[PDB]
C-alpha cells in the first residue's frame, strides 16, 4: 500500500540526451534515429532573445555551426531544419539507444515525467501536470532547456514536452516535439501573461479515490450532489468544470471503491467549503491535482 | 522552482531481476555475478507467520531459485544467507553493473526508490528514512526486493532493500548487507515502530530553499538559542538540532544571508502559530523530505 508521486523509469530517455552548442549558448537535445531535436533559441544570444527574428538568425548558421556531443563523442550534423520552435539537426549516425517512441500533444490536466538535464547530462526525474493555463511548475535552472517530458505505455516512450522558457513569474513553458508551444507563449524574452490557473477537478477526484483505496476515508461525508450543483461550487473556487467525459473516466475507480462519482463530488464540495480543518489526506494538507485517473489506477494496479 | 526530485534510474534499471522460489516471486539486484534479494522469497504465506529461515533454506538447492533478467534465464551456482538477504551466485556477471557501493544511511537521509514488480521497473520516487527507521513508500504485493539508492556521480550507493509492510501501512527494509533499519524483523507479526519525529535540519533546509525561490513571508524579526529552540522542538516532536546540523546548513546560511539561528526563530513561530492557511513552496505543511545536500544540489544543478 501507500501512495507516492511517481515518475516513469528514465533509463530509456537517459540514452537519448545530448549536448547542443551553437556559438555561445549550450543546452540539451534529444537524439532519436539520426535526428537531434532541441529549442531553436540555442541560436540566440541574450540580446537576440529580446526580439529574435529566427529565420534571419538561422540563415547566418550552417551545419558546422551546430556542435552536438553525446558523452565525449561528437556527432556530425549533415542537415538542419526549423519546425515551429524546434531545431531538427540531421546527424550521420542513428542513436543505437533509440527506444520505441512517439510524439504526442497532451491535453491540459494530463501528467508526465520530466528528466531535468544540464549540458546533456541527467540531473533528476520528477512528475508534473500540464496546468489548465498550459504552464508547468517544474524545477529548471539556466542550462535546462531541451529537457523533455514523456510517458511510457510500455516499451514505447511517448514524448510530449520540451522545455524552452521560464516566465517572469517563475513558471515554465515549452513545446511538443513538433515545436508547437503549449499555450499562448512564444520563445522571446518579454513579459508574457499566463492566465488564471485553475485546479484540475477530475484529478482531485482521482486522488480522493486513491486516498480511499489506501485507507484515508474521514472525508467521506453524508451528502450527495448533482453535476450542475457541484460545478456551481467548482467555478467559485477556480476548479475546472466536471463533464460527463470526466465521470466516465472515473468509472473504474467508482467500481473498485463502491463510491459513486457524484458522492465523491459531494465530499469534494464539503472540503472546498470547510477546508480540511487541520487534517491531511495522503499526507497532504492541500488537495492534490497532479494525479490523473489513469495514474491512480496504474499505480494501484502496478503497471 | 522547487520539486521533489529522484535520481535518474537507468543505472539501477539494468540491475533488476525476477527471483522465483516455489510459489513466491519478487525482485532481486544483479551486480557482478551475485543476485541479492529478500530471504523471505523462500517463505509461503503460512511460513511468514513464524519463519525459521535456516530450516527453510536447508530444504532449498541452487536449482530451486529461478532467476530471470528480461528474457534471459540465469543459472544459480551458489546460495547463501547474509542476515535477512539471500545472495544467489550466478554463472554470468551483469554486463550492466555500474560503479556501486553499499551504504548504511542515517535516519533523516533521503534516497530514490525504483519500485519494481516481477523484476520490471514500475516507477521512481524520492523519500526519507524516518527517525523511527520506517519509510512511507508505495509498495504493492510483489514489490519486495525493490531498492533505494543515491548517485554521487557515476557511482550508485545502494542503501535500501524493501522487505515488509507493517500493520500500520508503513514500510521497513534492510541495507544491502541484510541488516534491518530499525527494530524490525522479516516476520508477519505486530511490530511497534516508535514515535516518529520531524527531521528538523531538513525542514530548515527547505525553508532556505523557499527563501531562495522568493517565498519569504515567514521570515520574522526574532532570533533564538540552540537550547531555547530545542525546548520548542521537543514539544512539537521535532528532532533536536545540534551544531553538526548548524554546520551543514552553513552554505545555505551564506547564500541567503540568514543566520541559522534566525531561521530557527522563524521555524519556532511557524510551530507555535501554525501556517494560518498559507503555503511555502506550494505545501501547506512543513516539508522534512529534503536534506541540506538535496537543496544545494537541486539549486546548483548537479
Amino acid at each position: 500500500s501507500g501512495f507516492r508521486k511517481m515518475a516513469f523509469p528514465s533509463g530509456k530517455v537517459e540514452g537519448c540526451m545530448v549536448q547542443v552548442t551553437c556559438g555561445t549558448t549550450t543546452l540539451n537535445g534529444l537524439w532519436l534515429d539520426d535526428v537531434v531535436y532541441c529549442p531553436r533559441h540555442v541560436i540566440c544570444t541574450s540580446e537576440d532573445m529580446l526580439n529574435p527574428n529566427y529565420e534571419d538568425l538561422l540563415i547566418r548558421k550552417s551545419n558546422h555551426n551546430f556542435l552536438v556531443q553525446a558523452g565525449n563523442v561528437q556527432l556530425r550534423v549533415i542537415g538542419h531544419s526549423m519546425q515551429n520552435c524546434v531545431l531538427k539537426l540531421k546527424v550521420d549516425t542513428a542513436n543505437p539507444k533509440t527506444p520505441k517512441y512517439k510524439f504526442v500533444r497532451i491535453q491540459p490536466g494530463q501528467t508526465f515525467s520530466v528528466l531535468a538535464c544540464y549540458n546533456g547530462s541527467p540531473s533528476g526525474v520528477y512528475q508534473c501536470a500540464m496546468r489548465p493555463n498550459f504552464t508547468i511548475k517544474g524545477s529548471f535552472l539556466n542550462g535546462s532547456c531541451g529537457s523533455v517530458g514523456f510517458n511510457i505505455d510500455y516499451d514505447c516512450v511517448s514524448f510530449c514536452y520540451m522545455h524552452h522558457m521560464e516566465l517572469p513569474t517563475g513558471v515554465h513553458a515549452g513545446t511538443d516535439l513538433e515545436g508547437n508551444f503549449y499555450g499562448p507563449f512564444v520563445d522571446r524574452q518579454t513579459a508574457q501573461a499566463a492566465g488564471t490557473d485553475t485546479t484540475i477537478t477530475v484529478n482531485v477526484l482521482a486522488w480522493l479515490y486513491a486516498a480511499v483505496i489506501n485507507g484515508d476515508r474521514w472525508f467521506l461525508n453524508r451528502f450527495t450532489t448533482t453535476l450542475n450543483d457541484f460545478n456551481l461550487v467548482a467555478m467559485k473556487y477556480n476548479y475546472e468544470p466536471l463533464t460527463q467525459d470526466h465521470v466516465d473516466i472515473l468509472g473504474p475507480l467508482s467500481a473498485q471503491t463502491g463510491i459513486a462519482v457524484l458522492d465523491m463530488c459531494a465530499s469534494l464540495k464539503e472540503l472546498l467549503q470547510n477546508g480540511m480543518n487541520g487534517r491531511t489526506i495522503l499526507g497532504s494538507a492541500l488537495l492534490e491535482d497532479e494525479f490523473t485517473p489513469f495514474d491512480v489506477v496504474a499505480q494501484c494496479a502496478a503497471a
